[PDB]
Protein backbone atom coordinates (compact mmCIF):
# COMPACT_ATOMS: atom_id res chain seq x y z
CA UNK A 1 0.00 0.00 0.00
CA UNK A 2 1.87 3.00 -1.32
CA UNK A 3 -0.02 5.50 1.76
CA UNK A 4 1.59 3.01 4.14
CA UNK A 5 4.47 4.19 5.58
CA UNK A 6 6.53 1.39 7.80
CA UNK A 7 6.48 -2.59 7.32
CA UNK A 8 4.23 -4.66 9.87
CA UNK A 9 6.31 -5.67 12.66
CA UNK A 10 5.79 -6.49 16.55
CA UNK A 11 7.21 -4.69 19.57
CA UNK A 12 7.51 -5.74 22.65
CA UNK A 13 9.48 -3.43 25.81
CA UNK A 14 10.25 -4.74 28.62
CA UNK A 15 10.74 -2.68 31.91
CA UNK A 16 12.17 -3.44 35.48
CA UNK A 17 9.67 -2.80 38.20
CA UNK A 18 10.97 -0.13 40.63
CA UNK A 19 14.69 -0.47 39.44
CA UNK A 20 16.26 2.82 40.54
CA UNK A 21 14.60 1.67 44.25
CA UNK A 22 17.03 -2.14 43.81
CA UNK A 23 19.92 0.25 42.65
CA UNK A 24 19.84 2.26 45.83
CA UNK A 25 19.72 -0.95 48.06
CA UNK A 26 22.12 -2.57 46.31
CA UNK A 27 24.71 -0.41 45.11
CA UNK A 28 25.88 0.46 41.66
CA UNK A 29 28.75 -2.52 41.58
CA UNK A 30 25.68 -5.11 42.42
CA UNK A 31 23.62 -2.96 39.94
CA UNK A 32 25.53 -3.18 36.86
CA UNK A 33 26.25 -7.11 38.04
CA UNK A 34 22.44 -7.58 37.53
CA UNK A 35 21.23 -5.51 34.98
CA UNK A 36 24.72 -7.53 32.61
CA UNK A 37 23.26 -10.49 33.41
CA UNK A 38 19.54 -9.63 32.90
CA UNK A 39 20.74 -8.52 29.05
CA UNK A 40 22.59 -11.52 28.43
CA UNK A 41 19.45 -13.87 29.43
CA UNK A 42 16.79 -11.35 27.39
CA UNK A 43 19.23 -10.91 24.16
CA UNK A 44 19.58 -15.09 24.29
CA UNK A 45 15.94 -15.75 24.40
CA UNK A 46 14.86 -13.10 22.04
CA UNK A 47 17.68 -14.56 19.72
CA UNK A 48 15.78 -18.09 20.49
CA UNK A 49 12.35 -16.25 19.09
CA UNK A 50 13.96 -14.58 16.14
CA UNK A 51 13.87 -11.41 17.10
CA UNK A 52 16.28 -8.33 17.44
CA UNK A 53 16.76 -6.47 20.77
CA UNK A 54 16.25 -2.89 18.67
CA UNK A 55 17.72 -0.84 22.17
CA UNK A 56 18.45 -0.80 25.96
CA UNK A 57 16.38 1.66 28.23
CA UNK A 58 18.41 0.97 31.14
CA UNK A 59 16.26 -1.22 33.38
CA UNK A 60 14.24 -2.92 30.10
CA UNK A 61 14.33 -3.08 26.47
CA UNK A 62 12.70 -2.38 23.41
CA UNK A 63 12.70 -5.56 21.05
CA UNK A 64 11.40 -6.33 17.43
CA UNK A 65 9.91 -9.66 16.09
CA UNK A 66 8.23 -10.44 12.76
CA UNK A 67 5.23 -12.61 14.40
CA UNK A 68 2.98 -12.00 17.42
CA UNK A 69 3.52 -15.95 18.47
CA UNK A 70 7.64 -15.27 18.96
CA UNK A 71 6.57 -11.92 20.97
CA UNK A 72 4.53 -13.88 23.46
CA UNK A 73 6.58 -16.60 23.77
CA UNK A 74 9.63 -14.99 24.51
CA UNK A 75 8.20 -12.93 27.36
CA UNK A 76 6.65 -16.33 28.50
CA UNK A 77 10.21 -17.49 28.75
CA UNK A 78 11.21 -14.40 30.54
CA UNK A 79 8.87 -14.58 32.41
CA UNK A 80 9.39 -17.70 33.94
CA UNK A 81 13.41 -17.61 33.73
CA UNK A 82 12.61 -14.63 36.48
CA UNK A 83 10.54 -16.67 38.40
CA UNK A 84 13.05 -19.58 38.56
CA UNK A 85 16.02 -17.03 39.44
CA UNK A 86 13.69 -15.61 42.23
CA UNK A 87 13.70 -19.05 44.36
CA UNK A 88 17.64 -18.90 44.59
CA UNK A 89 13.39 -11.17 42.90
CA UNK A 90 13.53 -8.83 39.53
CA UNK A 91 9.51 -8.03 38.89
CA UNK A 92 9.48 -7.16 34.77
CA UNK A 93 6.67 -5.38 33.26
CA UNK A 94 5.96 -6.58 29.44
CA UNK A 95 3.65 -5.11 26.97
CA UNK A 96 2.99 -6.37 23.26
CA UNK A 97 1.77 -4.37 20.35
CA UNK A 98 2.06 -4.89 16.20
CA UNK A 99 1.35 -2.68 13.69
CA UNK A 100 2.87 -0.69 10.82
CA UNK A 101 6.07 1.16 11.94
CA UNK A 102 8.50 2.94 9.79
CA UNK A 103 12.33 1.96 10.23
CA UNK A 104 15.65 4.01 10.59
CA UNK A 105 18.56 2.02 11.06
CA UNK A 106 18.16 -0.71 13.97
CA UNK A 107 15.59 1.79 15.19
CA UNK A 108 11.85 2.03 14.94
CA UNK A 109 8.91 5.24 14.53
CA UNK A 110 5.64 6.02 15.14
CA UNK A 111 2.59 5.64 16.64
CA UNK A 112 2.41 1.83 16.82
CA UNK A 113 5.57 2.03 19.02
CA UNK A 114 4.39 4.96 21.33
CA UNK A 115 1.49 2.57 21.19
CA UNK A 116 3.58 -0.41 22.53
CA UNK A 117 5.39 1.37 25.27
CA UNK A 118 2.05 2.30 26.91
CA UNK A 119 0.64 -0.99 26.57
CA UNK A 120 4.17 -2.08 28.71
CA UNK A 121 3.03 0.77 30.71
CA UNK A 122 -0.16 -0.39 32.11
CA UNK A 123 1.26 -4.22 33.01
CA UNK A 124 2.23 -5.47 36.38
CA UNK A 125 5.26 -6.18 37.59
CA UNK A 126 4.95 -10.21 36.61
CA UNK A 127 2.43 -9.36 33.91
CA UNK A 128 2.81 -10.19 29.98
CA UNK A 129 0.28 -7.29 28.52
CA UNK A 130 -0.60 -7.65 24.98
CA UNK A 131 -3.32 -5.33 22.38
CA UNK A 132 -6.41 -6.60 20.79
CA UNK A 133 -4.46 -7.43 17.81
CA UNK A 134 -1.82 -9.53 19.19
CA UNK A 135 -4.76 -11.28 21.24
CA UNK A 136 -6.77 -11.62 17.85
CA UNK A 137 -3.47 -13.06 16.05
CA UNK A 138 -3.39 -15.69 18.29
CA UNK A 139 -1.02 -23.02 23.21
CA UNK A 140 -1.60 -19.42 25.26
CA UNK A 141 -3.90 -18.78 27.02
CA UNK A 142 -4.94 -15.10 27.58
CA UNK A 143 -7.47 -13.55 30.31
CA UNK A 144 -10.69 -11.51 29.15
CA UNK A 145 -9.17 -8.20 28.52
CA UNK A 146 -9.50 -4.50 30.25
CA UNK A 147 -10.23 -1.70 28.96
CA UNK A 148 -8.27 1.44 29.62
CA UNK A 149 -6.87 4.71 27.95
CA UNK A 150 -3.74 5.01 27.04
CA UNK A 151 -1.51 8.93 27.73
CA UNK A 152 -1.50 10.03 24.42
CA UNK A 153 -4.15 8.25 22.30
CA UNK A 154 -7.51 9.42 21.98
CA UNK A 155 -10.41 6.17 23.00
CA UNK A 156 -10.13 3.00 24.61
CA UNK A 157 -8.06 -0.27 23.97
CA UNK A 158 -8.64 -3.91 25.62
CA UNK A 159 -5.20 -5.15 27.00
CA UNK A 160 -4.68 -8.87 27.01
CA UNK A 161 -3.05 -10.64 29.94
CA UNK A 162 -1.17 -13.78 29.11
CA UNK A 163 -2.09 -16.20 31.70
CA UNK B 1 28.14 5.34 43.36
CA UNK B 2 30.56 4.29 41.01
CA UNK B 3 32.39 4.51 37.97
CA UNK B 4 33.70 8.21 36.78
CA UNK B 5 32.47 11.43 37.14
CA UNK B 6 30.19 12.61 34.36
CA UNK B 7 27.69 14.89 33.87
CA UNK B 8 24.45 13.60 32.01
CA UNK B 9 21.54 15.34 30.22
CA UNK B 10 18.32 13.84 29.18
CA UNK B 11 15.50 15.55 26.53
CA UNK B 12 12.51 13.97 26.20
CA UNK B 13 9.58 16.36 24.22
CA UNK B 14 6.21 16.99 26.36
CA UNK B 15 3.00 15.13 24.69
CA UNK B 16 5.23 13.52 21.55
CA UNK B 17 2.29 10.73 21.40
CA UNK B 18 -0.39 13.53 20.92
CA UNK B 19 1.53 15.14 18.36
CA UNK B 20 2.26 11.61 16.23
CA UNK B 21 -1.14 11.26 16.40
CA UNK B 22 -2.60 14.21 14.72
CA UNK B 23 0.40 14.93 12.72
CA UNK B 24 0.75 11.06 11.40
CA UNK B 25 3.87 8.59 10.87
CA UNK B 26 4.82 10.03 7.57
CA UNK B 27 5.38 13.91 8.88
CA UNK B 28 6.43 12.55 12.75
CA UNK B 29 9.43 10.82 11.06
CA UNK B 30 10.03 14.20 9.06
CA UNK B 31 10.09 15.60 12.63
CA UNK B 32 11.55 13.40 14.36
CA UNK B 33 14.94 13.30 12.06
CA UNK B 34 15.20 17.32 11.97
CA UNK B 35 14.99 17.23 15.59
CA UNK B 36 17.75 14.65 15.94
CA UNK B 37 19.71 16.53 13.77
CA UNK B 38 19.41 19.60 15.81
CA UNK B 39 20.18 18.30 19.06
CA UNK B 40 23.26 15.88 17.82
CA UNK B 41 24.49 19.39 16.14
CA UNK B 42 24.51 21.43 19.46
CA UNK B 43 25.76 18.33 21.33
CA UNK B 44 28.70 18.22 19.33
CA UNK B 45 29.26 22.29 19.50
CA UNK B 46 29.60 21.49 23.47
CA UNK B 47 31.67 18.58 23.00
CA UNK B 48 29.24 15.99 24.11
CA UNK B 49 28.04 12.36 23.30
CA UNK B 50 24.90 11.24 22.51
CA UNK B 51 24.63 7.86 23.93
CA UNK B 52 21.17 7.06 22.80
CA UNK B 53 17.91 8.15 21.57
CA UNK B 54 15.03 7.19 23.23
CA UNK B 55 12.23 7.75 20.29
CA UNK B 56 11.26 11.30 21.28
CA UNK B 57 14.40 12.42 23.49
CA UNK B 58 18.02 11.87 23.94
CA UNK B 59 20.55 10.46 26.57
CA UNK B 60 23.61 12.82 26.58
CA UNK B 61 27.00 12.55 28.28
CA UNK B 62 29.22 15.70 28.84
CA UNK B 63 33.09 15.92 30.78
CA UNK B 64 31.52 19.38 32.28
CA UNK B 65 28.63 20.60 33.68
CA UNK B 66 28.57 23.79 31.94
CA UNK B 67 29.01 22.27 28.55
CA UNK B 68 25.93 20.47 29.24
CA UNK B 69 24.07 23.50 30.76
CA UNK B 70 25.33 25.79 27.40
CA UNK B 71 23.94 22.93 24.78
CA UNK B 72 20.16 22.36 26.91
CA UNK B 73 20.46 26.53 26.83
CA UNK B 74 21.09 26.59 22.68
CA UNK B 75 18.40 23.71 22.14
CA UNK B 76 15.78 25.56 24.06
CA UNK B 77 16.47 28.99 22.26
CA UNK B 78 16.62 26.63 18.80
CA UNK B 79 13.24 25.07 19.40
CA UNK B 80 11.44 28.16 20.34
CA UNK B 81 12.75 30.01 17.57
CA UNK B 82 11.97 27.54 15.29
CA UNK B 83 8.17 27.06 16.33
CA UNK B 84 7.83 30.67 16.16
CA UNK B 85 8.82 30.80 12.53
CA UNK B 86 6.77 27.35 11.80
CA UNK B 87 10.07 25.83 11.25
CA UNK B 88 8.59 22.24 12.02
CA UNK B 89 5.03 21.76 14.36
CA UNK B 90 5.85 23.47 17.81
CA UNK B 91 7.90 20.90 20.20
CA UNK B 92 8.55 21.65 23.66
CA UNK B 93 11.17 19.81 25.22
CA UNK B 94 11.53 19.17 28.81
CA UNK B 95 15.39 18.93 29.80
CA UNK B 96 16.64 17.57 32.68
CA UNK B 97 20.96 17.46 33.98
CA UNK B 98 22.71 15.71 36.91
CA UNK B 99 26.11 14.91 37.10
CA UNK B 100 27.92 12.26 39.24
CA UNK B 101 29.82 9.03 39.57
CA UNK B 102 28.20 6.65 37.01
CA UNK B 103 29.37 3.06 35.42
CA UNK B 104 30.27 2.73 32.03
CA UNK B 105 29.42 -0.71 30.32
CA UNK B 106 30.18 -0.68 26.53
CA UNK B 107 28.71 2.38 25.25
CA UNK B 108 26.50 2.82 28.07
CA UNK B 109 26.21 4.51 31.17
CA UNK B 110 24.55 2.60 34.86
CA UNK B 111 23.58 3.33 38.33
CA UNK B 112 22.10 5.03 40.29
CA UNK B 113 22.89 9.17 39.18
CA UNK B 114 21.98 7.73 35.81
CA UNK B 115 18.32 6.97 37.06
CA UNK B 116 18.68 10.39 39.01
CA UNK B 117 19.60 11.90 35.87
CA UNK B 118 16.32 10.59 33.94
CA UNK B 119 14.14 11.90 37.35
CA UNK B 120 15.53 14.96 37.10
CA UNK B 121 14.26 15.83 33.51
CA UNK B 122 11.13 13.71 34.29
CA UNK B 123 10.38 17.08 36.64
CA UNK B 124 11.39 19.77 34.05
CA UNK B 125 8.57 21.74 32.74
CA UNK B 126 8.33 21.48 28.49
CA UNK B 127 10.31 24.65 27.85
CA UNK B 128 12.12 24.40 31.00
CA UNK B 129 15.97 22.69 32.12
CA UNK B 130 16.17 21.69 35.27
CA UNK B 131 19.47 20.98 37.14
CA UNK B 132 20.24 18.94 40.00
CA UNK B 133 22.20 20.94 43.34
CA UNK B 134 25.87 19.49 42.47
CA UNK B 135 25.11 20.99 38.82
CA UNK B 136 24.07 24.24 40.34
CA UNK B 137 26.71 24.35 42.57
CA UNK B 138 29.31 23.35 39.92
CA UNK B 139 28.36 26.87 38.01
CA UNK B 140 28.97 28.90 40.99
CA UNK B 141 31.55 30.64 39.70
CA UNK B 142 27.65 34.02 32.63
CA UNK B 143 24.39 30.83 33.64
CA UNK B 144 21.72 32.34 36.20
CA UNK B 145 19.38 29.79 38.18
CA UNK B 146 16.44 30.08 40.49
CA UNK B 147 15.89 29.76 44.02
CA UNK B 148 15.44 25.63 43.77
CA UNK B 149 12.50 23.29 44.34
CA UNK B 150 12.51 20.43 46.76
CA UNK B 151 10.99 17.40 45.25
CA UNK B 152 10.18 13.62 45.86
CA UNK B 153 12.04 11.74 42.99
CA UNK B 154 10.43 8.13 42.40
CA UNK B 155 12.62 5.20 43.70
CA UNK B 156 15.51 7.92 46.02
CA UNK B 157 14.43 8.49 49.75
CA UNK B 158 15.70 11.67 49.93
CA UNK B 159 13.80 15.37 49.20
CA UNK B 160 16.49 17.07 46.11
CA UNK B 161 16.34 20.68 45.18
CA UNK B 162 16.13 21.33 41.46
CA UNK B 163 16.94 24.27 39.87
CA UNK B 164 15.68 25.92 36.75
CA UNK B 165 17.85 27.67 34.15
CA UNK B 166 17.03 31.35 33.76
C1 LIG C 1 14.81 6.60 36.53
C2 LIG C 1 15.01 5.93 35.11
O1 LIG C 1 16.30 5.82 34.79
C3 LIG C 1 16.23 4.93 33.57
N1 LIG C 1 17.61 4.57 33.30
C4 LIG C 1 18.55 4.03 34.12
N2 LIG C 1 19.68 3.77 33.41
C5 LIG C 1 19.41 4.10 32.12
C6 LIG C 1 20.12 4.04 30.92
N3 LIG C 1 21.46 3.54 30.89
N4 LIG C 1 19.55 4.42 29.78
C7 LIG C 1 18.32 4.94 29.77
N5 LIG C 1 17.58 5.01 30.88
C8 LIG C 1 18.12 4.59 32.06
C9 LIG C 1 15.19 3.85 34.04
C10 LIG C 1 14.45 4.41 34.99
O2 LIG C 1 13.09 4.53 34.57
P1 LIG C 1 11.90 3.70 35.14
O3 LIG C 1 11.89 2.31 34.58
O4 LIG C 1 10.66 4.48 34.81
O5 LIG C 1 12.15 3.66 36.72
P2 LIG C 1 11.78 2.59 37.85
O6 LIG C 1 12.11 1.21 37.35
O7 LIG C 1 12.53 3.00 39.09
O8 LIG C 1 10.22 2.73 38.11
P3 LIG C 1 9.07 1.91 37.33
O9 LIG C 1 9.59 1.22 36.10
O10 LIG C 1 8.55 0.81 38.26
O11 LIG C 1 8.02 2.96 37.05
C1 LIG D 1 4.71 6.11 24.42
C2 LIG D 1 6.30 6.12 24.35
O1 LIG D 1 6.77 5.72 23.19
C3 LIG D 1 8.20 6.20 23.31
N1 LIG D 1 8.76 5.86 22.02
C4 LIG D 1 8.25 6.09 20.80
N2 LIG D 1 9.13 5.68 19.88
C5 LIG D 1 10.23 5.19 20.53
C6 LIG D 1 11.47 4.65 20.15
N3 LIG D 1 11.80 4.47 18.75
N4 LIG D 1 12.36 4.27 21.08
C7 LIG D 1 12.08 4.41 22.38
N5 LIG D 1 10.92 4.93 22.79
C8 LIG D 1 9.99 5.34 21.87
C9 LIG D 1 7.98 7.67 23.79
C10 LIG D 1 6.90 7.63 24.52
O2 LIG D 1 7.23 7.88 25.88
P1 LIG D 1 6.91 9.31 26.53
O3 LIG D 1 7.94 10.32 26.11
O4 LIG D 1 6.83 9.11 28.04
O5 LIG D 1 5.52 9.73 25.91
P2 LIG D 1 4.88 11.16 25.80
O6 LIG D 1 5.74 12.17 25.09
O7 LIG D 1 3.54 11.00 25.15
O8 LIG D 1 4.68 11.52 27.35
P3 LIG D 1 5.35 12.71 28.20
O9 LIG D 1 6.80 12.93 27.77
O10 LIG D 1 4.53 13.95 27.96
O11 LIG D 1 5.29 12.23 29.64
CL1 LIG E 1 -0.82 4.65 29.52
CL1 LIG F 1 11.87 34.66 18.03
MN1 LIG G 1 11.46 0.40 35.47
MN1 LIG H 1 7.97 12.51 25.73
Amino acid sequence: FQGAMGSRVVILFTDIEESTALNERIGDRAWVKLISSHDKLVSDLVRRQSGHVVKSQGDGFMVAFARPEQAVRCGIELQRALRRNANREIRVRIGIHMGRSVRRGDDLFGRNVAMAARVAAQAAGGEILVSQPVRDALGIRFDDGREVELKGFSGTYRLFAVL
